């Protein structure tokens, strides 16, 4: 599944909702620490409702247990992830992924 590991904490009482808008920022990384993405790069957060299938199955469950301002290492097993199919040409089949990620704000 998902493990998720504090590397700075948030207010432990800001927890995303179903149906609400995660901001974040984050560093997708293989196991050996190759940069698949990052909204960091881009300078703009990334955003996705919780419940509506808009991210992988280990962001939906990570992201959840996190609280505004926290940043985190998520673990994501390839079941959790991009399975047997990967991302053409960025994550290859039956990886599994290593996201920094910082929830900054829920709208
Ligand atoms: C619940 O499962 C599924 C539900 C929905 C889909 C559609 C895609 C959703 C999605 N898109 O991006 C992502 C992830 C996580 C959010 C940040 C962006 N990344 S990312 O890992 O960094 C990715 C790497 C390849 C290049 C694009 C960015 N999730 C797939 C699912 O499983 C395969």
């Amino acid at each position: 599944g998902v493990q998720v590991e504090t590397i700075s904490p948030g207010d432990g009482r800001t927890f995303p909702k179903r149906g609400q808008t995660c901001v974040v920022h984050y560093t997708g990384m293989l196991e050996d620490g190759k940069k698949f993405d990052s909204s960091r790069d881009r300078n703009k957060p990334f955003k996705f409702m919780l419940g509506k299938q808009e991210v992988i199955r280990g962001w939906e469950e990570g992201v959840a247990q996190m609280s505004v301002g926290q940043r985190a290492k998520l673990t994501i097993s390839p079941d959790y992830a991009y399975g047997a199919t990967g991302h053409p040409g960025i994550i290859p089949p039956h990886a599994t992924l290593v996201f920094d990620v910082e929830l900054l704000k829920l709208e």
